[PDB]
């Protein structure tokens, strides 16, 4: 393959370390190696995470096109807004983030914590849907007299949203060569989906995109499945994958979603409390807590060989945590 | 100096980046040049920040004396007392934190969210209120207790991190192919500023060290840094003493008080976010960052220098003043 | 019956007032004549409600046994807690309270406003989870006679007595007004209200007219409850007949999804009520009882010309706790 | 005098009551007798409050002139709009009441609970301005009540606290009123009368009131604005002006204005640690709340005056609560361990 092909604009300190999480593997028996691969540690554009690795792929198309603002959006606590807040602000681009009500979650200070907070701080205008506001949104940008760069929901479904982790496929080999060894498995929380699309493109190119080992935390698993794998077709193609993506290349587990996208359950709140306290590592309630469960799960089950060394993708999400404070009260 | 004489616990990604500032530079005339050294993207323990720089020095010494239990103290939205949790659960160590009510400030759910909040999720013991009573509650219970003054600062080692900073500094002009004329720190426990007017009085470059008070009671502040400052010159075998001149402290934007922001705190946290993309606190990193912002509007930077913005972290704490930025 | 041979220490105004709803009335069709008797009003002790009315039959035992701490439960907005809290601190006596979290719920400030944050103030000791049974030693072996209060006061010999006398109460008023009403529309979870009422309108034959609204979202066990006090109640003020079953009416339509969260129509309800009548009910409680009223009178379920007496219990501080819900109202 | 003049809607459920604060006046020393005539639980209307009495002397104006919205104004927290809202709804009319912070104060729900969050639910059309706009610079008083018109409906104006309008000091003329008859069935006169100022026609219906038996300079109003001179200008004029009103046959002096000043600290809307200490005691020995705003400014004041011994022993204060209990809400972190 090759994703050279299409430019790179640099958000991100530079590749991503890798840690062992010797801690949480010893509490777990020690039969499995568990490591972290830091996206949340990325850069310096208010925390990043994994939509700022993808939005080094799109910037470079809205920079040419001419756009002078970034519109995209999410819900109230989305990861993915504030992001693209913090973006456009760097690089001098006006931001207008459509905010919708995706959670049955109806915390005092949901909209006035964490990540919304950051994005006003940022100086996104953003706009709380109600209770077309995407197409009001876009417009009103022409209206302006600006011209607006579309991002839809976690820069997913879009041309260029799987070129982003096909990358960290990419860097995952380069780190593989200084370790001497390759990682058995990847586990990764899915919910728009291009996050593990671009994942199981770039392991597809050394038979490994089954190893891709996906949590869903949409508690939609069918069409998150769907749009991995209609997502990692496009970008398999859009970058050369001597390879064809089958459906068997995509594991999605949806164990662990429950109850519903964007609320914890007694599990997710565990494993953000053994991850924390064994290796000073933060999950969220919304996403990677989820997939640390599962992750945590599947060792406990005795789902991976004995002597695998999993690698487990941080995608960023901890400042969401300031939206369920009562939760975590008495920790 | 011999900072190497002193065992280093890696608690950190490696040396912390450093950054231009070309947009806010650019929106502030463009006669002088910003940069910023992320001292506030350097850990994965929860977010970690300028504390983690220095506990790199401590914590060989708690292990080397086998103490059992990390013990620290700060305000209720402290960056320090969180930082201590993270790195004690890393570490397999117990962690008993005090937190005092330092902020004439009234919200909601100030200790519920962020740093607090993160310090009770990583496990940490934490008491709302005092130092020596909760070290003894441990040494009761039966545990060897390590204990960290406020910020890591009055304490034999609470200088060495950032003398190592001034060295990192200068590994990376030499790197640049240029040096930085300054440097902007926020300074409130003091040891800081003092490893760096240590670290870079080694260079004739102490007095470059520009201080900006965020304590809202410069004296006791200045007199701390020195102090500081001289027991690690002495440590790292400085050949020559911090005179006053050494140690400068802005004391025009640590209004009206600790932890609460004026004005031109806001206006400063507002302006380097849309302009950067990157974010600073009401209570420290906006008022050094107001106070650089202020400095170079009123030309008090020679036109062409290169001014490094060392941004100690501190984030997190926005989440105790939602109130103030709930429309930006 | 004979309810006078108990004693009520005095910690309400006086009888509650009745009040006509006649926009309320008049947006539903005009068929039926609605009205509003203010319970959640009847006392200077923090807003007081229900709960105070019982305990005014309470208290007088707590006193009689030398008690110098009242000691009681409820969920972490619990109204009863609160107004417990008060009747103490006006009494001079501590108070102890096991708040637990009886509602899956968790905004940010539900531990902080509203009905707990009263109780704190009032001096109370209000301990966040034998739960009960601890807190009932722990006044003893503090060296404190503690009086036990069980949740909603319902459980209680006396517990059903306050509401027989609102019964007495509304036959009072019936007769200056110079009209008696056809129904009643009271909110039911823990049961002495209904119960009180079902055996005070025995009296008179309407028992089975006080339409009871479950809010507890656990319908079998609420009606069993009140079905069991007004059966130790209508035997306890001497009632000329046996609690029967058909007594007790309850409809579970209106509890969901579940104790402590309101539906779309409880919101609904709080707000019709609220903007057309200026009287404000809580997502809890009230808003569920007052759906249930509407929701009737727009089904046609009461006859036309029925004149309905709804029963305000109190609950409004617990608005609060649900700020997020109401942001934009 | 002959307050009878004018028409009152009710709004209220009948009298006031006076309770003795018993456990209070022990626990100072016994030596004077405080008791609290409860305005705070004189409606059904979202809990009411010394506002709704004076709105009850508006209403029928607003009636008469066919107005179909009211119009008021406040801070985040004002007990004010919340009373608007709920005799808004109540009549059948639309209200838009435009608010600001008018606090140096920030907490985290200060404009979702409370009294805001009452007025919301009440369906007024809650017009908060965001910080910096000021709505006293902008005028957006008058915008508000141009909004009305230019919409087809016609506004009724309500100033701030219902005080600087013709007919803001009538409601507690009425109070003086109502005291007389009630101390006519205790068979004796209160000495004092304590009052929470702030906008003024609370204290000045009772000046008018009460100068009509000679007890003007008994009504001990405590200032909760930190602003006292323009506050005791305010009560005086509202004073004469309802006085002429009245038909008082007197001249208010400045004498009849009594307005202590040592209880505001340190600014309206913040309560200071003595104003904290005056709410928990007064709670914890009458079961009576008071908040961080108002009434928990004049509680510390007549605590403070008998402590001191300014009242001469034997006396007896009536201590008038006004309402605002709502307001706690927006001060939990303070409360948060009682
Ligand atoms: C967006 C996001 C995910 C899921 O990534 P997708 O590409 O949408 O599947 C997981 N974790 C965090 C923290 C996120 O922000
Ligand atoms: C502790 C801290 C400071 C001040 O550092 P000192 O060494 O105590 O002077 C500044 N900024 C942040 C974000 C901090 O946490
Ligand atoms: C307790 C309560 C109820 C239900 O009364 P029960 O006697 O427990 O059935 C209804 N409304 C409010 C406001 C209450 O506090
Ligand atoms: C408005 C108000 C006051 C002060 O009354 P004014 O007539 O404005 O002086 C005192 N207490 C409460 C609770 C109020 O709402």
């Amino acid at each position: 393959m090759n994703l050279q092909r299409f430019p790179r604009y640099p958000l991100t300190f530079g590749p991503t370390p890798i840690q062992p999480l010797a801690r949480l593997s010893k509490h777990l028996g020690g039969k499995v190696h568990l490591y972290a691969k830091r996206e949340d540690c990325n850069s310096g554009l208010a925390f990043g995470g994994n939509k700022t690795r993808k939005l080094e792929y799109l910037i470079p198309e809205a920079l040419a096109q001419g756009c002078d603002t970034l519109v995209s959006i999410g819900g109230i606590q989305s990861n993915q807004t504030r992001q693209v807040a913090a973006v456009a602000a760097h690089l001098g681009m006006k931001c207008v983030l459509v905010q919708e009500n995706w959670v049955n979650y109806s915390d005092a200070v949901y909209d006035r914590v964490g990540n919304i907070q950051m994005s006003r701080i940022l100086g996104a205008d953003v706009r709380l849907v109600p209770d077309r506001s995407w197409e009001d949104a876009l417009e009103s940008v022409r209206a302006a007299g600006g011209k607006p760069y579309a991002i839809p929901a976690g820069c997913s479904d879009h041309p260029l949203g799987g070129l982003g982790f096909v990358g960290f496929a990419e860097e995952v080999r380069a780190q593989e060569a200084e370790l001497g060894f390759k990682f058995d498995y990847v586990v990764v929380c899915s919910v728009t989906g291009s996050t593990q699309a671009g994942m199981v493109v770039g392991f597809a190119a050394d038979g490994r995109a089954d190893r891709v080992i996906g949590v869903d935390a949409s508690a939609k698993p069918a069409q998150t499945r769907e749009q991995i794998t209609r997502i990692a077709r496009q970008t398999a193609e859009k970058v050369g994958l001597e390879r064809d993506i089958m459906r068997a290349d995509v594991v999605l587990d949806e164990r662990f979603a429950g109850p519903e996208y964007g609320l914890p359950n007694e599990g997710t709140l565990e494993a953000i409390r053994l991850c924390a306290r064994t290796e000073g590592m933060l999950t969220d309630p919304v996403y990677e807590g989820k997939s640390m469960h599962g992750m945590i799960e599947m060792v406990r089950n005795g789902e991976f060989p004995e002597g695998s060394r999993v690698l487990y993708a941080h995608l960023g999400g901890v400042p969401a945590l300031n939206g369920y404070s009562f939760i975590f009260r008495d920790g």
